[PDB]
């Protein structure tokens, strides 16, 4: 009865509320300019509230509403996401900068597992979730292994969320340009067994995610799914927290992962000193920096950077519109992928 | 300043609160309720509390209504999804609800979202395979319960609305059913995976797919045990139709066989009940060890239940009858799953 989104063929966006109750019904959304940029929905005499945005570009974009100082959802957009705490509705505008994150209906879809491991580093089962290529099932081929890696308040459960790294993934491989691969997205919070919306507090520190990653995640991955080892098949990144554990892991094991992301972070002595030396000669193929230029972390990644020129560090940086968002990470993982398990 | 809501007090009252100085009224509904919205009361400074209950030991879900429109509890991130109706929810302890929580001193079992080719379809489709703990690591193979929903539903109704993976850690940790697989389809021929994910793509279908399609493609991709008495099949209502279309189609390719909230199958009517005698004999004669039916005496679906007991009786067909309070819900859906999977491949 009631459309909301409605997308136009202009990329204009209706929403529409109905309640002859409310006062004030406004919508917050990611193509706004900022807090005092929220709409305000028109009422009209049937009850029924609206708003028409937009041009939007292409992009997948959330939001929610706002009825009388409540915040709530859009109950005709079965589209939600979860980012740790705060649900909101998504959609996605069509062209060319998302269609990546589209789930299609003509494109092998790979295997999404949520799987239990024992870590004897931090003490209690965890949970991570592994993205598997399509056609894994039901052959005997073996890939190499990507651990992708998400940021403070998220969990397992966010890169394929908030980051649509299944479509992402599916569509990058289908297209030919991402090779095949396993993509493993653990939970970087090492307090937790599990992202909190399914998984409740542990009853009951400093470097244990990271150890965990290499004594606990990595032989598990190889032992129970058909990977590839190796430097060259493993390739590592992260965002915020994350890009700061893709450095800690990486300077603490040379050698370990040839391909190497930094996303939305920068730098965190003699020792670090030592620790670039030896990751410099330790045959890594890649190692991207990518940032947004409005990030408040922007000055620190160009430390990282400066830190890496001073040791003659080969890496690629890739600079980038806005800020600290979901929107700048999809686009990082959507750079990253194809460069991974390539030589040139 | 944090607000707490749900708050679960130690009596089993539940209080629920929202903040707005800007709203005129808030309810709720909830699952505790009969039929029955109830309205929160503002204070002064703009918090809306309820509290209600005591609650007995069970999930509650539930939503607000806030100045005539639906909102979620932002307060609380347990969140289900019923097809295209979310809500919040929160699970009472004690002892008629101990299953369903995550407990974190529990082995966990494996939840994998797999893709798979359908002959019978024609497209690729999306179910929801659970591993029990353990699984990852060891050679051992084990018997395969098929767990089919019903219409509205999706891959996802099982583990999301029914605790699917909570009810099998559980029970497998515990010891009261044995490690299994446990294979949640898709029902809905029509679709290629749930609605919340998956875009609408661009009769029988099902129930043929299930065999010819599904069943090969988990006892070639997971470590199953097969035969009948390593096979089990249950859905509710529509699944609870296919679980009877299916075992009726394949005598002697389920031991197991449950039957949720559902009744009698719908040409002139004489030659319908000889056929229905017919798969009825063939299935009696099939060597199966446990035909389940459990139901709720309030369901619109009783006197068909009772009429497919009728019919059994008077062929002589062994099955087991559970009748339950209560009506055609989700809650009902988890007691069956609780109580049939300790039955199972014993």
């Amino acid at each position: 009865r009631i459309i909301s989104p409605e997308i136009m063929p202009d990329n204009k966006v209706t929403f529409r509320v109905y309640s002859k109750d409310a006062s004030k019904v406004t919508i917050t959304g990611e193509w706004q300019t900022g807090p005092g940029g929220v709409e305000e929905l028109v009422k009209n005499d049937t009850g029924m509230f609206s708003i028409t945005v937009g041009p939007l570009k292409p992009e997948l974009y959330a939001y929610n509403f706002t009825v009388d100082g409540v915040k709530a959802l859009d109950a005709n957009n079965v589209q939600v996401r979860r980012d740790g705490t705060n649900y909101q509705n998504f959609f996605i505008i069509p062209g060319p900068e998302s269609d990546l994150y589209f789930h299609k209906n003509n494109v092998p879809h790979g295997t999404v597992t949520k799987v239990w491991y024992k870590s004897s580093v931090i003490g209690f089962d965890r949970r991570m979730y592994v993205y598997t290529p399509a056609g894994y099932e039901g052959d005997t081929q073996r890939y190499p292994v990507f651990y992708l890696l998400h940021g403070a308040g998220g969990d397992e459960d966010a890169w394929t969320n908030m980051g649509r790294t299944a479509q992402i993934m599916d569509n990058l491989i289908a297209q030919g340009k991402a090779k095949p691969m396993i993509v493993v997205m653990t939970n970087g919070n090492a307090n937790q067994a599990g992202a909190q919306n399914e998984v409740p507090p542990v009853p009951v520190m400093t470097g244990k995610f990271e150890e965990h990653l290499v004594k606990d995640v990595v032989p598990f991955i190889e032992k129970n799914f058909r990977a590839l080892t190796g430097k060259d098949n493993r390739a590592i990144a992260g965002l915020s927290m994350g890009g700061g554990h893709t450095q800690t892991i990486t300077n603490d094991n040379p050698g370990m992962f040839s391909y190497i992301g930094v996303f939305s972070m920068g730098i965190m002595e003699k020792e670090r000193d030592a620790k670039i030396e030896a990751l410099k000669k330790s045959g890594y193929k890649l190692y991207w920096i990518a940032c947004g230029k409005d990030d408040f972390v922007y000055q620190s990644a160009l430390t990282l950077r400066n830190t890496l020129d001073k040791h003659n560090f080969k890496y690629v940086y890739r600079e980038s519109t806005g800020g600290h968002t979901w929107a700048n990470w999809r686009i990082y993982l959507s750079e990253f992928a194809p460069m991974l398990f390539k030589l040139l």
